[PDB]
């Protein structure tokens, strides 16, 4: 099943959006912010 409480949670310091994967969290980063450049 899709849903379920068994996962992490994850936030943006950029527009403090959450997010439930690290990996999911830096492609937000990575695709709306980009703070490397
Ligand atoms: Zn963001």
């Amino acid at each position: 099943g899709s849903s379920g409480s068994s996962g992490i949670k994850q936030h943006c310091r950029f527009c403090k959006k959450k997010y439930s994967d690290v990996k999911n969290l830096i492609k937000h980063i990575r695709d709306a912010h980009d703070p490397q450049d």
